[PDB]
């Protein structure tokens, strides 16, 4: 296992490494997303935590086609801010509960080191 605090200030260099291999190997759920929310990478933590088959959802979108219920002010709206300020770095508690038992997380969205993409950190509280 890849050894990586949920959390950690230089995260994002950290996981610029990464292939989507040594993703699987985080102790928390990570999606990278474009600027238009669209699923780029999603590790096995993550489909652990939604039960979403990770090679499935990649491609489709975040906030319309996989999670709605973080098509909202307070999850989608902290991101589209990001987006378009062209910075990001909040961490929240929220629960997910579309088609899923819900479920109490702590998200981080920070934005990658790369250019356009964001991502988004998931565990269990
Ligand atoms: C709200 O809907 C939050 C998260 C979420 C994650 C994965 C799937 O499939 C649905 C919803």
């Amino acid at each position: 296992m890849e050894h990586v605090a949920f959390g950690s200030e230089d995260i994002e260099n950290t996981l610029a490494k990464m292939d989507d291999g040594q993703l699987d190997g985080l102790a928390f759920g990570a999606i990278q997303l474009d600027g238009d929310g669209n699923i780029l990478q999603y590790n096995a933590a993550e489909g652990d935590i939604t039960g979403r088959d990770p090679k499935q959802v990649i491609g489709k979108n975040f906030f319309k086609d996989v999670a709605p219920c973080t098509d909202s002010p307070e999850f989608y709206g902290k991101f589209k801010e990001g987006v378009a300020s062209g910075n990001l770095n909040t961490m929240f508690e929220y629960t997910f509960d579309y088609q899923m038992t819900p479920t109490k997380v702590k998200v981080h969205m920070k934005k990658a080191l790369s250019g356009d993409s964001y991502w988004v950190f998931v565990k269990r509280v």
